[PDB]
């Protein structure tokens, strides 16, 4: 059950039922489309010159301008048509919004476990080779100009803070697996015991060999999670989710001002429609059509309101869609998300209890309507049904009393 | 209010399928009365 | 609050007394935030005594 | 409810009071920005602003305050049944007293 007018409840027509919102990529510029292809039709309604509603909202007709109710009638009748259609439309970009947000969510989540992650086993390589190297240069007697004096790894780039950079740390390994290589083959040499202020000893092999096979162990566990760090974190670069959250919330505004847009124009329809109508009954000391009328000081405020708000909704987008303070420090925060979220949920509370005001009034009047028309067939029904039921009960007495008569004539002769 | 408006919304419907109800059983019940008499009728005529 | 958001466009949101069903429910914060008032200035006493 | 002379301790009392205290901070401190954080959940990573999910999450919480009535309700008695029994201990005390 869903129209413009309805008794059923949640409606998706208008964008109040619940839908999923599964983590689906949908770009940050078809949103801008799809917000657009709707801001258009807001542009003559949120200028707010009359002369321009009119002459964008309304059909003049046949260039013989046609006076009569009827046309009127029939051009509003469009215009609410076309208003019920894009409301359909903003309906859809919510959750369109939603599910791209969900995504810009997972892929930065999983690139900041990843990194976390090969964060942490470099940790346990540099924990793990640091005492095989202070053995190996312990075990050293010769000059220290080809085999030279070993420095503690990562000498620059500080792995124990928190987010560091991890490539330098990398490449210091990787130039310290091959010096070793390299310094490991000059103790294969048959001269290298020159004299005694430099030479070699027996432990000094076994501890190069050591380290080198720890060095060879660490890289090999080492690689995979560094490939698959660097693979979602560049992933998680080509998607910003603060802009999708804009573009939620102008999406949002624009389904709040289509609704008022609609109602306005539903009752432009009804109040032209009901001239000189059967149907005008007159309730509370007025006529049903002069209880339309009253409706309109109240929307053109509540609508002002919504444009208002609709205004920075829409300013919003056009100053932060590709700029600093928009993307952050580091490639995953949730510490921006979170009071966005806030900040939006806050105001989507807030705005329940003031749009509330006009639409009660709108079901006041909408309420009245269906309560007179309900009521204007009733007694007809009944009427209907007690003269089928008083001459069905007089067709069967009046043959009952026949029979009667019948029986009598027969047993008599 | 809003538990009397709720409650007094389904007297008419039960009053009226009852009253239905009643109207048809009547109405069988008169037929085939109606249909005995002339059964009697078409039986003692024989 | 959950009554008045239950009956937004709903088929039981009757009118009586000159007004939605919807309407009576939202003038019945103005007292409840000053009757909430009077308990929490109680309830403070109340805790911070013990 | 009947209230028999039965031994709940002091702390038994303060722990099952502050049981209930902590859920009325963000009530009883006033800004309404703390109770719809506190008291209102969020939802969806996606935040959905339609009518329906904001009843459900107004019948949540409405749930969850019936319950901290219904346990409130039992607080009653166990501070009740105390009173008893630390009346009942002394009067017992000073009439041994009064005797010897």
């Amino acid at each position: 059950t869903g129209t413009y007018n309805n008794t059923g409840g949640f409606n998706d027509a208008d964008g109040s039922t619940i839908q999923p919102a599964p983590a689906v990529d949908h770009s940050e510029a078809e949103l801008r489309d799809a917000t657009d292809a709707t801001g258009n039709y807001l542009a003559a309604f949120q200028s707010g010159d009359i002369e321009a509603i009119v002459g964008a909202y309304i059909d003049a007709g046949v260039d013989g301008f046609d006076p009569s109710e009827e046309a009127i009638f029939k051009a509003f009748e469009a215009a609410r048509d076309e208003a019920t259609q894009q409301l359909a439309f903003s309906a859809e970009t919510i959750t369109k919004t939603r599910e791209s947000v969900a995504y810009a969510l997972k892929v930065d989540q999983e690139a900041t476990e990843a990194y976390l992650a090969y964060r942490n086993a470099l940790r346990g390589a540099a924990t793990s080779i640091n005492p095989l190297i202070d053995a190996a240069n312990a075990a050293n007697r010769t000059d220290g100009s080809e085999i030279e004096i070993y420095d503690n790894i990562f000498l620059a780039s500080d792995v124990f803070t928190d987010g560091p950079l991890l490539l330098p740390a990398y490449r210091e390994l990787v130039a310290l697996q091959t010096e070793v290589n390299e310094d490991l083959e000059w103790l294969g040499e048959f001269a290298i015991d020159n004299d005694a202020d430099n030479y070699v000893q027996r432990y000094h092999i076994p501890a190069v060999e050591a380290l080198k096979a720890e060095i060879d162990a660490r890289l090999e566990a080492i690689e995979p999670l560094r490939a698959d760090s660097a693979e979602k974190n560049r992933l998680a670069q080509k998607s910003d989710v603060l802009v999708r959250q804009l573009f939620l919330e102008r999406a949002t505004a624009q389904r709040d001002t289509l609704r008022i847009v609609e109602a306005i124009f539903a009752t432009a329809t009804r109040y032209v429609e009901l001239y000189e109508s059967d149907e005008d009954v007159n309730v509370e000391g007025k006529t049903l059509r002069e209880h339309y009328f009253a409706l309109f000081p109240t929307l053109f405020g509540a609508a002002s309101f919504n444009v208002g708000v609709l205004n920075t909704a829409d300013d919003a987008v056009i100053d932060y869609y590709l700029v600093w303070d928009t993307d952050l420090e580091t490639n995953d925060e949730d510490a921006a998300y979170a009071e966005e979220k806030r900040e939006f949920a806050l105001l989507t509370y807030a705005k329940i209890f003031i749009n509330g005001q006009w639409q009660e009034k709108v079901k006041y009047v909408q309420n009245l309507d269906d309560g007179a028309r309900a009521e204007a067939a009733r007694i007809e029904a009944e009427r209907l049904a007690d003269e089928a039921y008083r001459a069905e009960q007089l067709r069967i007495a009046q043959e009952a009393a026949d029979a009667q008569k019948a029986i009598a004539d027969a047993l008599a002769k």
